[PDB]
């Protein structure tokens, strides 16, 4: 009665009630506080702090950046591969994630923020259909190299699976001579909802 | 004076007796007295598990796509997941047709979609590019066919973006030669539209 | 005599009128509300590409560039688009100031999903603050022209600091077909949104 409310604050002298005014798209209320309708969270390995990955059962390794990025319900998986070794013929590098939380089990992930700061949020929006029988599987075109110099055009094969309750992915690089030295990207969906 | 007090983001001033919500305004926005984003996310999908069903021109070939067209500020990402049963043989062409005015999907279901999961009551207008229908963005992708999750080509795909009768088109030619049409591909866009 | 409807709480020990928010999506900032991932655009104007020279030679292009940062992501693309049919490897780069991200070689603005412009210095584009490690590589891309097939090849990109500057640099190698491609790919932002 003797204060007003500037928008997007609304007063109804109806039921004597202060809200908050806002577009549904775009925001929503959960658990009682404000949050987006699509946030963009990012799960990734830590700045300058790749993940080492292994050649299947090969005493072979690599430095992986990797980084998952939530939009609406795409995820946006980046990796950006470094090994040392001249490999094989085709090379196997897999990462494995808790299938209920989404934790990286294979290395160390963080949900990063825009500020630059960790997020404590549990890692689920990176996991595909909370059912745990997916199908999806692909390829992407590559070009290995090393010190700024063109070696090869090639491909890349990943794949989403399930085995006793782990989500993974499963990058499958056919080098010849070069060694695996490539950014790779794909598209994928997550039907667990961010609340 | 007042017999209340007001934690940030939230403002009292003495002045005007007026509660306000401080806001950053590259990031946030009033719309119409409600709070909005500066640039919100939004994705116009095909749903779950629906994919849509594409012919090859005239032919009776036949391809099922998952489709993925995220907003993010006038930027539209649009990613395809395709996968055809048929062998093709030769350049094979897809066209998803938009309505020109709405954005809405003529060709097969899609749904705007949000973080939680849940349907958004939008009009999917964001998609378009340049209002009014003067667009002549072309382009070529890179892409690998395969199947059964084995490698059979490098080839390319080709996506042109174009008006025809009030309608927005997206027209992909692919290029195979033996092997089936399976393959992802993505490209990015503008919209001139605004999300206002 | 009066309530509060979430997302707005009432603390009657302390008498405070509060907004409610989930801390991973929404954040203060100088007392105002903000977003913890907001999606910022540093992209050339609509219908403003820039033109970029290759080398010293009179071969020029026009680019279009979007850079996208999403968490601590930049994505960047760029599509391409020269007159002259160019031979050998062609080196176009793109510069931009060290501390403030303004780009040098042309116009560029941060554009929000309204449109318009917003009023944000262009930092969240730099990657690692003091020069470091990261981002040469090279992606695979497709020379064309008139919407008809020219060659499948590659281009070239590199990040470095030259003179208290952050450059861009991308080296496509075309053999006969014009300088006519999109490309895209990602690094990594030290430098926070705060
Ligand atoms: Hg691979
Ligand atoms: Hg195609
Ligand atoms: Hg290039």
């Amino acid at each position: 009665a003797s204060f007003f409310t500037a928008a997007p604050l609304s007063y109804n002298t109806g039921n004597s009630t202060i809200s908050l005014d806002y577009r549904s798209p775009q925001l929503r209320v959960s658990g009682g506080a404000l949050a987006l309708t699509s946030p963009v969270f990012v799960y990734q390995t830590p700045f300058n702090t790749p993940m080492r990955l292994r050649n299947g059962t090969y005493n072979e390794y690599a430095d992986a950046h990797i980084q998952m990025v939530r939009f609406g319900t795409t995820v946006l998986f980046n990796i950006d591969v470094t090994g040392e070794t001249n490999a094989t013929g085709t090379q196997t590098w897999e990462l494995q994630f808790d299938g209920t939380l989404g934790s990286c089990l294979t290395g160390r992930m963080q949900v990063m923020g825009g500020t630059g700061e960790e997020l404590d949020v549990t890692p689920t929006f990176i996991l595909p259909t909370s059912d745990k029988s997916v199908y999806k599987q692909g390829f992407m075109p590559i070009v290995c190299s090393e010190n700024g110099e063109f070696k090869q055009s090639t491909y890349c094969s990943y794949a989403l699976t399930y085995r006793l309750g782990n989500f993974y992915i499963t990058l499958k690089s056919t080098t010849s001579g070069c060694k695996p030295i490539f950014q790779m990207s794909f598209m994928y969906e997550s039907q667990i909802g961010i609340v």
